[PDB]
């Protein structure tokens, strides 16, 4: 730890704050978190084997003065910021589609080591200058709902794979629209907006649904609006893709490899966003 030099705060993640830095030695900038329980430890460790190109470098893991930090590769920014930059305009097609394919490919890679990231949103992917985007904090202030998946909020306690896949259809709306799709700011109404645009989940389209711990029979019951007038001015591959991401029963849900192999991504490409520097 007094091998690396701190340059500057860049970022307060759900764990530590995160800084930018430089490896005194050895010269590399990186990007150092300050977060021990063995199972973190553990945990942690099994971390750094799980390498992809969309999914963050975590470098080192200096486990010093029984403290924790995380030394991980450095970026350019996170896609949040990006959202915003891009606003007025709106992000073109084919960047949105290029980084869809690549986030569907680190989850394909993470779901089928049977990792989750349990907490996708646009705060934790970054970007770089060449075209890339890289899954961030996931394995380890009021924190966003708004890309929660619907059995997570019905109280599931054991969640699978396709948690990822709800909260990145979140993702894709938002980036085409550039509005948030579901903005809730409470568990409850969270799944309102949910229940306003999908519509009520009952029996039919999600068997098992009213035994969930926090179902209640009680709930409104709004009928599901059409995705013509959900994502405008989305084409049809695009449509028919988020709605696949976006069903109730999670074991309806498109998985993250089938969604690669979908007709929207038939002409994918991989564009240069344009960034700051």
């Amino acid at each position: 730890m007094e091998n690396f030099q701190k340059v500057e705060k860049i970022g307060e993640g759900t764990y530590g704050v995160v800084y930018k830095a430089r490896n005194k030695l050895t010269g590399e900038v990186v990007a150092l978190k300050k977060i021990v329980p063995s199972t973190a430890i553990r945990e942690i460790s099994l971390l750094k084997e799980l390498n992809h190109p969309n999914i963050v470098k975590l470098l080192d893991v200096i486990h010093t003065e029984n403290k924790l930090y995380l030394v991980f590769e450095f970026l350019h920014q996170d896609l949040k910021k990006f959202m915003d930059a891009s606003a007025l305009t709106g992000i073109p097609l084919p960047l949105i589609k290029s980084y869809l394919f690549q986030l569907l490919q680190g989850l394909a890679f993470c779901h089928s080591h049977r990792v989750l990231h349990r907490d996708l949103k646009p705060q934790n992917l970054l970007i770089n200058t060449e075209g890339a985007i890289k899954l961030a904090d996931f394995g380890l202030e009021v924190v966003t709902l708004w890309y929660r998946a619907p059995e997570i909020l019905l109280g599931c306690k054991y969640y699978s794979t396709a948690v990822d896949i709800w909260s990145l259809g979140c993702i894709f709306a938002e980036m085409v629209t550039r509005r948030a799709l579901f903005p809730g700011d409470s568990e409850i109404d969270q799944l309102f907006r949910i229940f306003r645009t999908l519509g009520t989940p009952d029996e039919v389209v999600w068997p098992g649904v009213t035994s969930m711990p926090d179902y209640k029979p009680s709930f409104p019951k709004w009928a599901r609006q059409d995705f013509s007038k959900v994502v405008p001015p989305l084409d049809e591959d695009g449509r028919s893709l988020l709605s696949q991401m976006l069903h109730y029963d999670p074991n309806k849900r498109i998985s993250a490899k089938a969604a690669l192999a979908h007709p929207f991504f038939q002409d994918v490409t991989k564009p240069v966003p344009h960034l700051r520097l």
